[PDB]
């Protein structure tokens, strides 16, 4: 919080500054109520009354006027807060490793995001106007002291009762608070699932399921924020508590002080007025402390996010003297058991040429995705290196390894918006005369040009504006566009026709020369003029070789092979 | 309005006593600083001094005991209100057309879900405490006019200053907010989308173009945020100089009328001190003004939604008369203009026979996936009907079409919890012995049976637990656990190997139930014994029958056997 507000240096003393003469002017207003029952009520004095209240209402005026551009300030200094702490926790949620989004939901990081609102409300043009007011009352404390002193002793024990309640109320006040936003982000978390999911919940007529577990999530939220409005309640009413009697002891002790003589009896007012200058802030710092304690709450949930170790992470001093990713692929003594599930990858030891196409094939339950998972650094080998071109890829940058390798993950996803902007997500500089050539070299140009507009038209959320096949084409498309060394095309022919399967089939040998393309795929209508294919049974390969020397041996392959013919 | 105070009377009742009193009480009380200037100084009366300060701290004790009271009851009050409108809100959004979720975003509909949270703020502790006190400070006017009845004209002028600035004030506060929260509900939706997106993202390296369109969302939502502020600010400030002049001026008349002995020195004080009754509780109820528009946008952007018509009240009418969907499905003369795009399907005309397993194939831009929505009603047809067994679609109650028809969905969801739950999205009350009967028929319950807690492990959001494949295989258990008449196999092999391709086949030929099975399929593999082949092209059917008869025909399938093979 320091560091953001380091840069803005004028803002803060202009702040100061205005806020110190505001208090001297309301401090000097004050004095009216005595000028007003000690030399203008006594005497038939109404001239001299006239001017003493013009010219306190014009002492008024500049002081307002003074309050109007500090709260100015505030609100310029707490908004420019709120938007370094936000982008800051954004930049950071967007550099996380994959392991961290495969356990935590959508809806709690969505939450613990939103809930910066909080923050940015209790950083306000009036909080922090508050806790400046109190913080400045110290001048005024010690004219007060200065005026009288049984009453200014009052007033401390006033004050020491304040400080007493607000330290009892420091950890109920923070549980409670945690309480509510735990179960926020799970109603909300609960929430997103069920939106994106309403496709199969009405399908499947489970609206009465959903509906009754958020209605019992709406209670649990509800249960905790009821705790904690009767742990406000209970705050409030002590602090009024302290407050009435404390007005009414020091009015008693200062009405005592006028019958022994001790201050003339206009005085006593003057000690009142002033008065809402020294207790006042303080009552209003302790009536506003829950929002402070909700905007504590989120700021220690930020930093909890923000306490993990970004996506770079273990990337050991890396070897950028390099240039691209040409070489053999050389999965060896590879292990990886996913953090304590169960084992899926048992000791794969497979090359791949310097240069050429290669096919995966196995059983659904193999760990074919995996091992491209594993080529990009999304995860790492519990055991043994990848080594790509002779090194280890994780000597290799990580920018490198995403710029250079194109994946066409199973589940394909299309952000909101122009289809220019789809196919070139990571580039943002790629001319036009690319995006057709990749379009017609994955057979994505003929229903993009039969469309209201043609590269400009809207695609609503996750690609809802096309179908799925339409969505796989569009995405195999945008990874042709990288240029890549290693193009793994993981499953990236499921859903597309037979006309356009041998299309794309036939386009996908003709990239270049230089590319290693790994074809994670099962259609087995393709794999058939490949240099090797490896076959795994879900632990490790067991059958390396070409489609001639697979279907040689009667084997898992012929096995696969012979009903698929028929 | 709302309509909630019919079941909440008592506790209104309470309120409305314990309000009274507190007033009642503060009111008494306020006359300390006039019997203490008045009665007390001028005749030193300290026995009298302790007496009266001891009667009025017990006054102002028990004053605390019944605003606490009333808070208590107002904090409940709140609670219940919310609670209704919120799980209103929530059953009527669960329940909404498909083109509601097709047009609108998810961030959308979760940012005005979440300002039920400023709707609460509104109507918390202290907010309605603050109104009610407003609402009763007439007893304290009332009094104010009859103590002075000079000195009350200048809080009716202050009164009358209140209401003007907050009639100036009313609709740009409005406006802004309408802004910030329109702003606030876009940023939201970006951030969703990005982080459900953050696979493809990481993949293609685009961190630094989503931190920039973020970045100018939060800048825009800041924008309209600033002048929310500003306003706020210039609202705070007018309002200010308009209670201290008023303050002012009260004291200043009150200190001429007092020169003239139209009214004591003490009377001056306890008007003074009293008007915290009469002008205190307005100036407390202007400043949270804003929190009252903020709650009043908040409640009309969920009317917004709350005024759209429900997808069971689109339809027209129901017949009780139907009880069972196995028969013919004929689709009549059917064009569909897919949301003004496109004629994705025009004259169509299918014949499906009685309880038999038949295949629709194409072109990946056909309407297939789209003829299954219709036959589920997902979407209205423009012109035609679908006849079921005599019955035209359109007059058949919703639920029992979405209970006796499973859909596979391409989109293959699974919901976070336990596999069981997974498995029993519908039906609940389901013996254990279907669910694993239902997971050999889908060939599932060999890989299951390999969990580290069988039917119990907890999988994550969106089924990341597995893969894409077993999801599938999943859904096919839990489409054949339905035990439904028109079960829709929509691709249910997307990504199956041609061994579980093969179990699943035969499992589903050998079902045998009378059910009418439609496999969209592209993988002609397993369709070339299937009955009478549907070939649809750019939403007509171009040519049909067996696949003995299309290779006879030598038409479009033809070629794309020929291409496969
Ligand atoms: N997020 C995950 N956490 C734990 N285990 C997982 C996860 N995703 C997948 N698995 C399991 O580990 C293996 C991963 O291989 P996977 O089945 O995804 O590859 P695949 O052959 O590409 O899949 P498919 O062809 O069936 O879509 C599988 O056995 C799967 O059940
Ligand atoms: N949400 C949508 N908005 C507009 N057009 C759509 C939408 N979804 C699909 N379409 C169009 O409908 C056509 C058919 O898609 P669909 O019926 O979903 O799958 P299939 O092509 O397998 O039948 C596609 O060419 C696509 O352009
Ligand atoms: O759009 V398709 O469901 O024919 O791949
Ligand atoms: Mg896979
Ligand atoms: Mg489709």
């Amino acid at each position: 919080f320091a560091g953001f507000l380091k840069p803005l240096k004028k803002t803060v003393l202009a702040i100061f500054l205005a806020s110190l003469l505001y208090t001297a002017l309301g401090i000097a207003g004050s004095f009216y109520i005595k000028f007003l029952f000690d030399d203008l009520i006594k005497f038939e004095k109404l001239n001299d009354l006239h001017i003493i209240s013009a010219g306190f209402a014009v002492i008024f005026l500049l002081q307002i006027f003074l309050n109007y551009y500090r709260s100015i300030l505030v609100t310029k200094l707490g908004m420019s807060i709120d938007k370094s702490i936000m982008m800051e926790y954004y930049s950071h949620v967007l550099k996380l490793p994959m392991n961290f989004f495969n356990s935590r939901k959508v809806g709690e990081i969505i939450s613990r995001f939103m809930d910066a609102s909080k923050i940015r409300q209790a950083i306000s043009g009036a909080t922090l106007t508050i806790m400046i007011d109190t913080i400045m009352a110290v001048i005024g404390g010690i004219l007060l002291y200065i005026q009288n002193s049984s009453l200014f002793f009052i007033s401390f024990i006033i004050i020491l009762l304040y400080g007493i309640i607000v330290t009892v109320f420091n950890k109920p006040i923070q549980n409670a608070n945690r309480q509510i936003m735990e179960d926020n982000a799970k109603l909300t978390s609960a929430l997103v699932e069920s939106v994106k999911g309403i496709e199969t919940i009405k399908s499947f007529g489970a609206e009465e399921q959903t509906e009754k577990s958020t209605r019992d999530k709406i209670e649990t939220v509800m249960k905790s924020s009821f705790k904690e409005g009767m742990l406000y309640i209970n705050l409030s009413s002590l602090t009024g508590i302290v407050a009435g009697l404390g007005g009414i002891v020091i009015l008693w002790a200062g009405a005592y002080n006028v019958i022994k003589g001790n201050m003339s009896g206009g005085q006593l007012l003057a000690f009142n007025a002033l008065l809402a200058y020294f207790l006042t802030p303080v009552k209003n710092l302790i009536d506003l402390q829950p929002l402070i304690q909700t905007a504590v709450v989120a700021s220690n949930r930020l930093g909890e996010i923000l306490e993990l170790a970004t996506e770079k992470e273990l990337r050991e001093d890396s070897d950028d003297f390099v240039i691209s990713l040409k070489g053999d692929i050389e999965f060896r003594n590879v292990d990886f058991r996913y953090g304590l599930r169960k084992p899926v990858l048992k000791n794969i030891n497979l090359t791949i040429p310097k240069g050429k196409t290669v096919a995966i094939v196995g059983e659904s339950g193999s760990g074919k995705t995996t091992l491209a998972k594993l080529l990009m650094n999304f995860y790492s080998p519990e055991k043994g290196d990848i080594l790509i071109n002779g090194h280890s890829i994780k000597n290799i940058s990580l920018e490198l390894i995403r710029k250079k390798i194109a994946f066409v993950s199973q589940d394909v996803f299309i952000f909101s918006g122009t289809v220019k902007e789809n196919l070139a997500l990571g580039n943002e500089n790629v001319d036009m005369d690319e995006i057709i050539k990749a379009a017609k070299m994955a057979n994505a140009h003929d229903f993009i040009e039969k469309l209201p507009l043609k590269y400009d038209t809207f695609l609503n959320e996750s690609g809802a504006n096309l179908s799925e096949g339409q969505k796989q084409r569009l995405a195999i498309a945008r990874a042709l566009l990288k240029k890549p060394d290693i193009l793994i095309l993981d499953e990236a022919t499921s859903n597309l026709d037979s006309i356009t399967e041998n299309h794309i089939k036939d386009a996908i040998y003709g990239l270049e020369d230089d590319v290693t393309v790994i074809i994670i795929a099962h259609r087995l209508s393709t794999i058939v003029n490949l240099d090797k294919i490896y076959l795994l049974k879900d632990g490790e390969i067991v059958e390396s070789g070409s489609h001639t020397e697979l279907i040689a041996l009667k084997g898992a392959y012929f096995k696969m092979w012979k009903q698929t013919e028929n």
